[PDB]
């Protein structure tokens, strides 16, 4: 299942998108995750690092990835780090 559709079940299209429609720039829907999940300085070792840079959306695609699928790191960084190497 598609992360959006598995998020859509309880929320609707609603939960993200500001009357079921795509924001122009994606700031209503990083609100929204922080509202229901937090914020990135709060979370752990691979997500912290992040704050100030990244909005959620950079690393979960979330009409394209599945339940379980984890972001990896080499669109943006060039070491091959993983999240296992962080964490
Ligand atoms: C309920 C079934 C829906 C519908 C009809 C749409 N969404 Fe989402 N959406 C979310 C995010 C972060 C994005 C950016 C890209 C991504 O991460 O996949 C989108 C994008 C869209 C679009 C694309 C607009 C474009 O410019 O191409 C459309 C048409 C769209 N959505 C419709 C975030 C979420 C959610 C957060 C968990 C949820 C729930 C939904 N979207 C649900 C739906
Ligand atoms: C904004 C685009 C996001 C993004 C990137 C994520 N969410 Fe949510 N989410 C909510 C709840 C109740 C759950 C299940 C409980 C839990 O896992 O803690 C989730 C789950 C996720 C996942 C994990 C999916 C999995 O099981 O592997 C991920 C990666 C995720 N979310 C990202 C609740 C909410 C919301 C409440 C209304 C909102 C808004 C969002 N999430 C938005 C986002
Ligand atoms: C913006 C605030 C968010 C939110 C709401 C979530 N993420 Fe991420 N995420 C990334 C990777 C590699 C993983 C798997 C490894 C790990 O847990 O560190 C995750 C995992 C999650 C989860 C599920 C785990 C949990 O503790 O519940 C959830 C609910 C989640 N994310 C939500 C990668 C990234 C990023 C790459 C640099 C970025 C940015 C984010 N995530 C941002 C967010
Ligand atoms: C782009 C969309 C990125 C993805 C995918 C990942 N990271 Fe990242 N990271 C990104 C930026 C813009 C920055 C700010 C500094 C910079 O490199 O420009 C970072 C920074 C980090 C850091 C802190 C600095 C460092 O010690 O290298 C860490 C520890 C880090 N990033 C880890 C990390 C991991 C484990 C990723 C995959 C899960 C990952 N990043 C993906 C942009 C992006």
């Amino acid at each position: 299942q598609k992360l959006s559709d598995f998020h859509a079940e309880s929320g609707g299209c609603e939960s993200c998108h500001k009357d079921g429609t795509p924001s122009a720039d994606g700031a209503f829907e990083f609100a929204q995750c922080q509202s229901c999940h937090g914020k990135l300085s709060e979370m752990d070792a691979v997500h912290k690092p992040h704050d100030g840079n990244l909005v959620c959306a950079d690393c979960h695609a979330v009409h394209d990835m599945n339940v379980g699928q984890k972001p990896t790191c080499e669109s943006c960084h060039d070491d091959g780090r993983t999240s296992a190497s962080v964490l």
